[PDB]
Parts: structure tokens; C-alpha cells; sequence
């Protein structure tokens, strides 16, 4: 085939790269195709051979130069297409016989000017586009041709301004698009002649003010400006446009709007301003009752009229965050209202008719406020409510009738909201969000699993403090004994009435009777509160015991290290001072206090075992750590020089025991400490917890232990005591 064919008298040559017009085909051809090839210009009388042509079709063959006899014999056909070429100039002296064009299609072109004398002879012309060209200024004067063009696209150009009368001869324009251009001024009279336009398009543009000239636009039912760079829309600016429907005006440096400008438009259907923050009341609304959506953001209004929802009887969302609006007004008569969103804003309370009338809601964002009191019956009205976000405020009791639909809920926030809720009267829930971990515990942590947040687990328990029943025996014994040998040890050694050795051993004996204090305490709450700690964690964890509990753990292990680094330097130096030794032993018992003094005011609340370090802030845990460390390296440090060099050699034996013990015995908490930076090869918090519950007052259980079933001076000082 010279050329592929089709079966309605047309002929369609596209993807072949024809060098020349194509010959032998019918007279009676009324499509000629022969897009898509390679051909740069045509002779006279090219297509003589086609009487009844119609339909034009030479688009993508980059032609460059046209002879002014070519296309001439064409006197009856439709649409020329010429799109996706390098034409520099129109053919002015070219289309002058094109009598019977219905759409010339010269976009996609050089086009870089028109000449003046051209579109003569087409008195038919319907569809004009000059898109994606390189037309500096309007091409008025040949405009003025085209009495009857109906629709008229000149985007994507490098024209600035548009003048006064430029539009007059269009009588029957409807359809006008300028986007992606680079206008920026407009005339008063500009505009005038254009009865019949019905949509103005001039987005993507940079009028610095308001085009005032739409005055004569009676007709205009769309109107998108958007991507602009305008900073007031004046009071009274759509008074000609009362068919006007849909406006398009986001991402505006709109500071200011009037209060009138938005009246008087009975066809809006939406209404969107994010920015306005000169703003300071709510606009006037009369004449607008088919709106369906009002998103003012960004203004600084504080009072919602007191009938919005008495007039626009057809709203379906409401939003306005980022306001300052203080009191909220009766919604009764907003049927149809399902999308409110108050947020970031400065209501302070709920009344039992805020929120009455919503037959329709499903949506509720009243987060980010002040609200500090909600009535119990508020939320007995709504119907099928899904999402309720009230989260980040100041309640202290959460109302609970008609809230049994609740898909969603966040709570999140209100630290105030000491009460635990129950899980009866949210049976239909599918995702919470609590402000306290262990108000989580009465959901669970049947077929479908709810999702709370602050999440559970064994350094927050939710049955069990200690955990299993071996954990706790044996916390049960190192409290036991713990007690009572310490007490004997105090009484047998400070009541024989001292040398410089002897005390020491006392008040060593005397901080670990503090620190059996402090586990007796963690054994008789877990005691109490057996089957059930959601009831008592709450009132722990927020409360004061736990500040008395923590002073006492950290001050008995901090008061025993340091008295056995003194301990080891009054042995290195017995190889004179019972003064001195009697005043570094107060300043050793008061030191240690202002380290757990210290803790109680900057912490002891991220556990229920009052510690401050059983995970580990980056603060105290990290400087408690450093030091123990060092006191125990430079304890041993000075015991090697001894080592290296009667009853002198039965006071050695016990100091370097005691020395060991406490050395070994605190590896395991000093190790699992570090949790966060090695996690212990992932280890399960709920077996590292045991260990570091179990091994931690474990040293102070044994150095009374020790000392009193193997050292000779404990038998001599019993018999001197009776």
C-alpha cells in the first residue's frame, strides 16, 4: 500500500516519513492524514488533487516554510492542524482562502509574531489555540477578524500586560484560558465587549492586585486565579458576577479580606481562606445559602456568629484551627454538618447544648484548646459519632453517655485525668490513645484487637509487681535477713563501748540497714496490692511515697561505697588520726544525702520500683554510674600496693572480703544498666528486670552475713555484751 488506508474514505499515512505530498490516491478523500513523518515544505498546488478535503491533518511533521499558493484549492475543509512545528510566522498570506476552517490549531509552533493583515477570510472560525508559542503581546488588531470565535486559549506565552479595549470584536467568546503566563497589569477597560464569557482562566500568573476591571463579566460562572500574588480581595469586589459558582484564589499572600466582599453570591458552593490574619471578625454571609464549606484558617476572629446554621442550611464541613475563638454557640438546625474541626484554638468549657441537634456528625478535632470542664450529658445527643479527638488539654473527668460507636479515640495529653475509664461503655472501639500506661490495663494491654498506646508491659505491670513466684521469695528472705543481722551487728559493736577500724565497720553496718528498710518497703506494696496494680499504680507512680522510697534506695547505695573507699584508706595507712577518721565519717553519711536529696528536685517515676537507673534522661543514672566505677577502681588500686606488703593480719582478711563481695556483686546491675546502648543482644526487659531486681540489694544482705559466722571479734565483743 503506498500508503495504510482505512475503510471511511480517509487516508491515513501517519508513520511512514513521507519526503512529498502523496500521489495516486482518490478525489474523493475527506480526511487527509499525514502526520508523523518528515517532509520541511511544500510546492504550489500540493494538494490540487483533493477537491472535497475536509480534515486537514499535518501535525508533528515539523514543517518550516510554507509557499503562498500550496494549500490554496481548498475551499471546503473543516480543521487545519499544524501543532508540534517550527512555523517563525503565521501563513497570514497562506490561510487567506481557507474560507471554510472551523479550528485552526497553530499551537505547539515558533510562532514568535503575527503579521498584520492575517485571519482574513475566516468568518467561520470557532476554536483558536496559540499554546506553547513564544507570542510577546496580544495580537488585538487580528483579533479584530474573528466576530464569531467561540472559544480562545493564549497560554503558555511571554506576553505582560493585557491593554484597554483588546477584546472588544469577541462577541461570542466563552471560553478564555491564560495560565502559565506572565501578565501583570491590567486596564480599567480592559475586559469590556466580552457579554458571553462564562469562564476566566489566569492562574499561574503575577497581578500584584486585585483585577478590579471583572466589573463587566456578567456572565462568569467559573472564575480560578489561583497561584497569584495579591494581597487584599476589596470590600465589594463580585458585584457583576452573580452567575458566578466557583472560585479559585489558594496559595495567595492574602492578608486581608473585607467584610461585605462576600455577599450577595446565592451560586458559591465552596469557600476556602488559609492566611487572612488582619482578619478580626466573621464575614458577613447574607445572600449565600448554597454553601457547602467554610476552611478559615490562619485568622485571628474570636466569636462565631450565633446562626450560621439557622441560614446555611446545606453545610457539610466546618473547619476553623488556627483561630482564637473563645466561646462556641448552640448547633442546633446543622443537619446536614458532618466535619467539625475547632482546634488550636481557646474554648475553655462544653455546655449540655453545644453540641445539640447533630443528627449527622461523624467527625469531632476539639484538641490544642483550654477546655478544662465537659457536662455528662453533652455527648448524649450525637448519633453515629466515629472519631473523637480531644486530646493535649485540661480535663480532669471524661464524660462516657452515648459514646458506645467510637471507632476512634485519642486522649492523649490531659495529665489531670487521674480517673480510670472502664471498657463497658466502649464496646464498638477500634484505636485508643490514654495519657498513663496502666489505664490501658482494663482493655486487655474475642475477634478484633484494640491498639493502645503508652504501651504496657513488665517495667510497668499491669497484675504483679515482682513477677513470678521465685522473684519474690527470694526478695522475701534478702529483706528478712537483711534486718534482722544488721541489727545485731549495730548492737554488738556500738554498745561494748572504739578504735578507728571498728567504727567503720558500724556505720557500714548502718547504711545497709537503711537499704533493708528500703526493700521491706517494695515487698509489703507488692503485697498489698496482690491480683490487681492498675488501682495502686496510678496513685504511686504520680504520688509522694514514691520520692520517699527512691531518697531512701539511692542514699543506702551510695553511703555504703563511699564508707568502704575510707575504709580501705584507714588499712593502707597503718603500715595519729582517730580525730580525723571521726569527722570524714559524717562528711561521707552527708554527702551521700545531697546526691538522693538531689534527684528529688530535677527521676524516680519511670518504674514502679522507685530506682533511678533500672533502665537508666542521660543525666543522673550516667554520673552514678562513672562514679561507683571509679571508687571501686582506685579501692582496688590502693588494696594492691597492701597486698604487695597477730590481730593487724584479721582486719585485712575481712576488708579485702568485703572489698570482693561488693565488687562482684555489683557487675551484673553496672552491665545490665547500659540497656538502651547494647540491649543485651535484645534481651526481654521482664528477664533483665529479675536480675537487676534480685542481685541489687543483694550485697547489703551478706556483709552482715560475713562478718558475723567467720571473724574473730565478733565472738570476744558477744561475751563482753552480756
Amino acid at each position: 500500500a503506498p500508503c495504510s488506508c482505512d475503510g471511511d474514505r480517509r487516508v491515513d499515512c501517519s508513520g511512514k516519513g513521507l519526503t512529498a505530498v502523496p500521489e495516486g490516491l482518490s478525489a474523493f478523500t475527506q480526511a487527509l492524514d499525514i502526520s508523523m513523518n518528515n517532509i520541511t515544505q511544500l510546492p504550489e498546488d500540493a494538494f490540487k488533487n483533493f477537491p472535497f478535503l475536509e480534515e486537514l491533518q499535518l501535525a508533528g511533521n515539523d514543517l518550516s516554510f510554507i509557499h503562498p499558493k500550496a494549500l490554496s484549492g481548498l475551499k471546503e475543509l473543516k480543521v487545519l492542524t499544524l501543532q508540534n512545528n517550527q512555523l517563525k510566522t503565521v501563513p497570514s498570506e497562506a490561510i487567506r482562502g481557507l474560507s471554510a476552517l472551523q479550528s485552526l490549531r497553530l499551537d505547539a509552533n515558533h510562532i514568535t509574531s503575527v503579521p498584520e493583515d492575517s485571519f482574513e477570510g475566516l468568518v467561520q472560525l470557532r476554536h483558536l489555540w496559540l499554546d506553547d508559542n513564544s507570542l510577546t503581546e496580544v495580537p488585538v488588531h487580528p483579533l479584530s477578524n474573528l466576530p464569531t470565535l467561540q472559544a480562545l486559549t493564549l497560554a503558555l506565552n511571554k506576553i505582560s500586560s493585557i491593554p484597554d479595549f483588546a477584546f472588544t470584536n469577541l462577541s461570542s467568546l466563552v471560553v478564555l484560558h491564560l495560565h502559565n503566563n506572565k501578565i501583570r497589569s491590567l486596564s480599567q477597560h480592559c475586559f469590556d465587549g466580552l457579554d458571553n464569557l462564562e469562564t476566566l482562566d489566569l492562574n499561574y500568573n503575577n497581578l500584584g492586585e486585585f483585577p478590579q476591571a471583572i466589573k463587566a463579566l456578567p456572565s462568569l460562572k467559573e472564575l480560578g486565579f489561583h497561584s497569584n500574588s495579591i494581597s487584599v480581595i476589596p470590600d465589594g469586589a463580585f458585584d457583576g458576577n452573580p452567575l458566578l459558582r466557583t472560585i479559585h484564589l489558594y496559595d495567595n499572600p492574602l492578608s486581608f479580606v473585607g467584610n461585605s466582599a462576600f455577599h450577595n453570591l446565592s451560586d458559591l458552593h465552596s469557600l476556602v481562606i488559609r492566611g487572612a490574619s488582619m482578619v478580626q471578625q466573621f464575614p458577613n454571609l447574607t445572600g449565600t445559602v448554597h454553601l457547602e464549606s467554610l476552611t478559615l484558617t490562619g485568622t485571628k476572629i474570636s466569636s462565631i456568629p450565633n446562626n450560621l446554621c439557622q441560614e446555611q442550611k446545606m453545610l457539610r464541613t466546618l473547619d476553623l484551627s488556627y483561630n482564637n475563638i473563645r466561646d462556641l454557640p448552640s448547633f442546633n438546625g446543622c443537619h446536614a454538618l458532618e466535619e467539625i474541626s475547632l482546634q488550636r484554638n481557646q474554648i475553655y468549657q462544653i455546655k449540655e447544648g453545644t453540641f445539640q441537634g447533630l443528627i449527622s456528625l461523624r467527625i469531632l478535632d476539639l484538641s490544642r484548646n483550654l477546655i478544662h470542664e465537659i457536662h455528662s450529658r453533652a455527648f448524649a445527643t450525637l448519633g453515629p459519632i466515629t472519631n473523637l479527638d480531644v486530646s493535649f488539654n485540661e480535663l480532669t473527668s471524661f464524660p462516657t453517655e452515648g459514646l458506645n460507636g467510637l471507632n476512634q479515640l485519642k486522649l492523649v495529653g490531659n495529665f489531670k485525668l487521674k480517673e480510670a475509664l472502664a471498657a463497658k461503655d466502649f464496646v464498638n472501639l477500634r484505636s485508643l490513645s490514654v495519657p498513663y500506661a496502666y489505664q490501658c490495663c482494663a482493655f486487655w494491654g474475642s475477634q478484633i484487637i484494640i491498639h493502645c498506646t503508652p504501651s504496657t508491659g513488665a517495667f510497668k505491670p499491669c497484675e504483679y509487681l515482682l513477677g513470678s513466684w521465685m522473684i519474690r521469695l527470694t526478695v522475701w528472705f534478702i529483706f528478712l535477713v537483711a534486718l534482722f543481722f544488721n541489727l545485731l551487728v549495730i548492737l554488738t559493736t556500738f554498745a561494748s563501748c572504739l578504735p578507728s577500724s571498728k567504727l567503720f565497720i558500724g556505720l557500714i553496718s548502718v547504711s545497709n540497714l537503711f537499704m533493708g528498710i528500703y526493700t521491706g518497703i517494695l515487698t509489703f506494696l507488692d503485697a498489698v496490692s496482690w491480683g490487681r496494680f492498675a488501682e495502686f499504680g496510678i496513685w504511686w507512680e504520680t504520688g509522694s511515697g514514691c520520692k520517699v522510697a527512691g531518697f531512701l534506695a539511692v542514699f543506702s547505695s551510695e553511703s555504703a561505697i563511699f564508707l568502704l573507699m575510707l575504709a580501705t584508706v584507714e588499712r593502707s595507712l597503718s603500715a595519729n588520726h582517730l580525730k580525723q577518721f571521726r569527722v570524714a565519717a559524717l562528711l561521707a553519711f552527708l554527702g551521700a544525702t545531697v546526691a538522693g536529696c538531689f534527684p528529688l528536685f530535677h527521676e524516680y517515676s519511670a518504674s514502679p520500683l522507685c530506682l533511678p537507673f533500672p533502665t537508666g534522661s542521660l543525666g543522673f543514672t550516667v554520673t552514678l554510674v562513672l562514679l561507683n566505677s571509679l571508687a571501686f577502681l582506685l579501692m582496688a588500686v590502693i588494696y594492691t600496693k597492701l597486698y604487695c606488703n597477730n590481730s593487724q593480719s584479721s582486719m585485712i582478711k575481712h576488708v579485702a572480703w568485703l572489698i570482693f563481695t561488693n565488687c562482684i556483686f555489683f557487675c551484673p546491675v553496672a552491665f545490665f544498666s547500659f540497656a538502651p546502648l547494647i540491649t543485651a543482644i535484645s534481651i526481654s526487659p521482664e528477664i533483665m528486670k529479675s536480675v537487676t531486681l534480685i542481685f541489687f540489694p543483694l550485697p547489703a544482705c551478706l556483709n552482715p552475713v560475713l562478718y558475723v559466722f567467720f571473724n574473730p571479734k565478733f565472738k570476744e565483743d558477744w561475751k563482753l555484751l552480756k
